[PDB]
């Protein structure tokens, strides 16, 4: 599959419309709802690797992020390379932990502790690590390792869980299709 592709996420994909090609690398959602979903598609292994994607990407008045978005195990961390987003920035609450650099954009680097929450060992306790595009975009490379390198100074482990491109929405309504490599 394109870019070795081998894992289809879907968390609650249902209300999401969710649809899929892993031979392709493709997939669209649709949303309009209050429930939480992350769908997309990519590798049931996470590294550092480039992430190339193509969207069209529809969140105006949703909160809603087009992502990069992965686990690690230990220390138990959820991530999220934030390339476009709808209403809600993710690091307007979160901690600080300053700006890096990649593909083209400043990225803004927050932070954030959940503490007995919903999580891929069930319920847990977990840091999540955010970068946020700061010239957001519907396309381009995403270079995890300049990501996983920043993170790292601040706690960020590297076993790594599963690892895909996603379109995440929890409030209001819009629709994407997104091609992975």
């Amino acid at each position: 599959n394109p870019g070795g592709i081998d894992y289809v996420q879907n968390y609650n994909g249902d209300v999401a419309d969710f649809q899929y090609n892993e031979g392709a690398g493709t997939y669209t959602c649709g949303w309009d709802g209050s429930t939480d979903f992350v769908v997309g598609l990519g590798w049931s292994t996470g590294a550092a690797r480039d992430i190339t994607y193509s969207a069209t990407y529809n969140a105006g008045g949703s909160g809603s992020y087009l992502a990069v978005y992965g686990w690690v195990n230990s220390p138990q961390a959820e991530y999220y390379i934030v390339e476009s987003y709808g209403d809600y920035n993710p690091c307007s609450n979160a901690e600080g932990l300053g700006t890096l650099e990649s593909d083209g954009s400043t990225y803004t680097v927050c932070t954030d502790t959940r503490t007995n929450e919903p999580s891929i060992t069930g319920t847990s306790t977990f840091t999540q690590y955010w970068s946020v595009r700061q010239s957001e975009r519907t396309s381009g490379t995403v270079t995890v390792g300049n990501h996983f390198n920043y993170w790292a100074q601040h706690g960020f482990g590297d076993s790594y869980n599963f690892q895909v491109m996603a379109v995440e929405a929890f409030s209001g309504s819009g629709s994407a299709s997104v091609s992975v490599s």
